[PDB]
């Protein structure tokens, strides 16, 4: 149980945040990532629409099974590609999504192209407000009327240098008109997932913002474990992805959506055990759509 | 160094168990000759496929060498004859310490008599377990054999809540000490998959207050979880990995992971959790007690 009153956000019906055991973990799957084989052209955003739709439908089916809500991590390396990717996601799921590029120019460029349909405001989450945020990003976010952003509380390493960042990143996000802050302290490698999780606990303990991370960042490149094949890679992946949840995290970017079938079953199990602690902490489940009431 | 109490680290025939989080790798305890282990043709006389049994022990040694997770064998028996034969086989076919494991105190004492005095028994045999309703005969049998390590099942129908379970110790530790036990592996018990969170909280209380190595059998309900197991591979294994790694994330020292056939996936999951926990040591100042650790092996 965290000292700070925990912020629970409703993003187009997706609840995220609260005391551990209050709400299920929100699972965030990546689509059109670098080397996503359904993409034939990452510059023009040419991709297999049948394959993309099949991933979105699988996500909805797994979400319905476990009670873990989903937000799509929509990656793009160009304004043209990310715009087409988001247009596809808008039409083919109801889920909220991350507008995700490592380039702030791609993110702002895509935002301008996507326009001012109120569906953008309701579903689009800015990924992310980072250490080197620009006044232009803040102004573009405000002009778009976005209310949720990922805050990437990461620099160049200890949890303390990550909190130092929160003018802070929260103050900057507030200037952009952001009211809902999804705090991501960043993940540098597999081993230091423990450092990230430490930063997550400070965020929830001190501020009560939802806290999460991308434990996916180095796991898929861990060839020594991945080369062992199934189910050895998947249980190692499960250990890494569930670790932040055991330390009270609210959301996980689990990497490529093709991994959803094993990720959801692992994360749902951790959620169920943590919610059983509610009986000792006095925490009330915020929803009956929870792994504890679904997976047994 | 999250626990207040100085943590006991035990050396059981070279297997280190205990410490502060990230100091030592998780000790993994696989079950052999469990009820409906299909390598047993006769559970009453203890007739088993010795080649299949040796293959499991050899696989355990290989996985242990790969990750650095040490191993103790959970030797289950339903009769004095069977458990005697199982322990005689384990003694000759591995160096690993082992749990003398029956739910019947009469079977545990019976097997102890059959095995009798042997410096190997005093070195490697761990009594599984000293329980709420222990008998004076058990304590006298344990002292006669000269055992120095026992599992303490800190569980009662009357003590479901974490604080209540550990209240049994002081008590169960006194009973063990009367039997000449010097090393206590505290197991608060696992009733179901969901209440592993309760078991893990009980492990935290033991380590916080007493500093005894704390562990459990998250295996107890996992293999009977039909809804998840019916999904098959790798869905059952990642769900089982979530259950088995959970106590370790909260500072537990050893896991009874169930049937040894599961060791290939269990070792890879637990080694990963151990590696991440040990990387925290750069911030707490805990010194890894050994270089034979997942953090230095799995990457
Ligand atoms: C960088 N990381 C991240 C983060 O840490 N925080 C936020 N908010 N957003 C993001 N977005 C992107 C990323 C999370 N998503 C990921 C992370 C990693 C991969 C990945 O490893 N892909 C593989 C190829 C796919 C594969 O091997 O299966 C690669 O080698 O690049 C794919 C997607
Ligand atoms: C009860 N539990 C336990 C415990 O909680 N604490 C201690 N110290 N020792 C023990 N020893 C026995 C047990 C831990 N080991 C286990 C737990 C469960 C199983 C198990 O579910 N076996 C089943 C399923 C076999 C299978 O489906 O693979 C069987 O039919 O035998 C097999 C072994």
């Amino acid at each position: 149980k965290f000292t700070a009153q925990q912020h629970v956000y409703d993003i187009n019906g997706v609840k995220v945040g609260g005391q551990p055991g209050e709400y299920p973990t929100v699972l965030i799957g990546s689509i059109f990532y670098r080397g996503h084989k359904i993409v034939s052209d990452g510059q023009k955003g040419i991709f297999d629409k049948d394959a993309a739709k099949a991933l979105l439908d699988q996500e909805a089916e797994l979400s319905a099974e476990t009670g873990n809500p989903f937000i799509i991590d929509v990656l793009g390396e160009s304004v043209e590609a990310l715009t087409k990717y988001v247009e596809f996601i808008l039409e083919n799921t109801t889920a909220p999504f991350l507008l995700d590029s490592i380039s702030p120019d791609v993110r702002v460029g895509a935002l301008k192209n996507l326009g001012k349909d109120p569906e953008i405001q309701k579903r689009l989450i800015y990924n992310s407000i980072e250490e080197h945020y620009t006044e232009e990003e803040l102004a573009a976010i405000k002009e778009a009327g976005l209310k949720t952003a990922v805050i990437l509380a990461f620099s160049k390493l200890k949890p303390n240098a990550r909190i130092d960042l929160l003018e802070g990143l929260i103050a900057a996000a507030k200037r952009a008109g952001i009211e809902q802050f999804l705090v991501d302290p960043g993940v540098l490698d597999v081993a230091s997932n423990s450092w990230t999780t430490e930063a997550i606990n400070v965020v929830k303990e001190q501020f009560g913002y939802p806290g999460g991370c991308a434990p996916s960042n180095a796991v898929y490149l861990w060839k020594k474990m991945r080369s062992k094949g199934t189910p050895f890679f998947e249980v190692a992946g499960a250990a890494v992805f569930t670790y932040p949840i055991t330390q009270g995290a609210d959301f996980i970017l689990y990497g490529p959506m093709m991994n959803a079938p094993w990720v959801y079953r692992a994360i749902a199990t951790t959620d169920a055990m943590i919610a059983y602690n509610n009986k000792l902490t006095g925490v009330k489940m915020g929803t009956t759509e929870h792994p504890l009431l679904k997976i047994f």
